């Protein structure tokens, strides 16, 4: 279900396997950004979902280092997994960029990804 | 800096440790209590005073308990005798359809190492 | 291109006034009374309309105790919409104002 | 008890008006209009006042084409504050507008 290369809205591609004991585990390619190549993508999620049809629970983390750029940030996806003929993943997102004490205020944009299996 | 027990305003204690190259494991919690976490930092932050860019999630199910939600923490260490991780989080609950726009709740957290 | 009726999308209609000192007043449907404010004086550079408004959801018949807050932008243009997220609060005892709230967004259009 | 000056963390003040049902108004301070709402008729169980207003960063003198809005509640009591979580979002293009919005919190205190 999870498991299996999923898109955005903006042409991201995440690669993601999900493990037996609710661990996530894969790899982004963002289209978008201080960004070039893959990133570590390290989660969890909700291994015995609901039997009345609710979604599934799950977030993930990828910061933005890797052998080529480092953007000094680290984004968090927070959603849910529903099944059906056209299966998604909602998500909203929290990018935190690393800041000095007075530039804090401003460190953290917000936003909504949905992730589809069909590449738009 | 990262590494060791941290606890945020709430009493909870989350136990995390930071490996070389920019993974973060713990836990966060009695055994009914405890569950698993994961996430990724930046493991070579810049030098000039800015914070350290991390974030870690928690599905809230353990092999005694299952609340179906998982919640996601982003935000930065920051550093001194004052080490603290500022951070804001959101909690996302598995719903219908017709409930989805009420699936996630924000906050924000602090965790100190005292 | 902002004054008029706007539906998000679950048919929720705002009836949104522009005024031209800023103000963004009107209703949402019940039916709350909304008010905001917006940039009267946007770039010309195809950048959007930023804008912000509030919904207590108190009217003469019902109460809910909590209000919701929109923040976005306008695109004018053949499919004019505005994007937005919000923030949805609340009141809460001290104790509980850890789940008080709710994140989400909305996009409306004119049709 | 909101009607008041108010100041946050980052020591700027906001003088806001509580009107009869439920309209705030007011300005932030460089000195900005703010418009908001709030539950007019609060929960006895000790429950928050759940309240939001919005700023555009438009006066006469600048304009930084963006809009920020709070959403929170007032707590009455020893040391009555407002706690908000804000959103701001700046115009952008359509290619820049997955990054138009900050989000973060504020601590009001009469203080
Ligand atoms: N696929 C997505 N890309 C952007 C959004 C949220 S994370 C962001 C990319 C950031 C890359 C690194 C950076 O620009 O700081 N979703």
């Amino acid at each position: 279900g999870i498991t299996g290369t999923w898109y955005n809205q903006l042409g991201s591609t995440f690669i993601v396997t999900a493990g037996a004991d609710g661990a996530l585990t894969g790899t982004a390619e963002s289209a978008v950004g201080n960004a070039e190549s893959r990133y570590v993508l390290t989660g969890r999620y909700d291994s015995a979902p609901a039997t009345d049809g609710s979604g599934t629970a799950l977030g993930w983390t990828v910061a933005w280092k890797n052998n080529y750029r480092n953007a000094h940030s680290a984004t968090t996806w927070s959603g849910q997994y529903v099944g059906g003929a056209e299966a998604r993943i909602n998500t909203q997102w929290l990018l935190t960029s690393g800041t000095t004490e007075a530039n804090a205020w401003k460190s953290t944009l917000v936003g909504h990804d949905t992730f589809t299996k069909v590449k738009p």
